[PDB]
């Protein structure tokens, strides 16, 4: 997998996803699964975020926790908004709401039920996406315009299509259900 990973992902995502792993001390070539589920997350983290304006979104994942949670009071502060129980990805600054997004190897409705049970933030904004082409967002409200979700959708496929042709597929799913 780590061949995979430094192929296919941007190397500050695979320097981001080695600093996580080994903060949270997992070794990214033993939980190779783990790293390359990290990576993508990212990435999708990324892209959602270059679906809005260069002004919508504050991205949250990918950041020092401890910081990372100095900034979501700084918003819930600032703007009234209340304060999520658990860490979410973005801000969307236009709708003025948190943002969790998931990505699955399982199937996006399920992802979703498991998500919004696990989060217990009522208000945060859920966004599913698998490596199927399928999504799944709180109130069919998808936020971005449906190129941007086209973009993240045919990543994802194509990142599963390159995993399959080197015979990592199967592992990398049922990791997440073993999970
Ligand atoms: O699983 C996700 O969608 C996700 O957003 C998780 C996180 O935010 C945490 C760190 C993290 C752990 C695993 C992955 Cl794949 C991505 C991020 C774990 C749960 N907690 C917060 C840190
Ligand atoms: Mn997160
Ligand atoms: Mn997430």
């Amino acid at each position: 997998m780590e061949d995979f990973v430094r192929q296919c992902f941007n190397p500050m995502i695979v320097e981001l996803a080695e600093k996580a792993m080994k903060e949270y001390g997992e070794d990214p070539k033993i939980e190779t699964n783990k790293f390359a589920a990290i990576c993508t997350h990212l990435e999708v983290c990324f892209m959602y975020s270059d679906g809005g304006s260069k002004h919508r979104f504050e991205i949250i994942e990918g950041r020092d926790r401890i910081m990372a949670w100095t900034v979501v009071n700084s918003i819930c502060n600032t703007t009234g908004v209340e304060k999520p129980k658990s860490l979410p990805d973005l801000y969307d600054y236009k709708e003025n709401r948190f943002i969790e997004i998931g990505v699955t190897r399982r199937e996006v409705h399920i992802y979703y039920l498991e998500k919004a049970n696990k989060i217990k933030s009522e208000k945060t904004h859920i966004h599913i996406f698998s490596f199927t082409g399928e999504e799944m967002a709180t109130k069919a409200d998808y936020t971005l315009d449906e190129e941007s979700r086209a973009r993240i959708k045919t990543r994802l496929f194509t990142i599963r299509q390159e995993m399959a042709s080197r015979s990592l597929w199967d592992s990398f799913r049922q990791s997440e259900r073993a999970a």
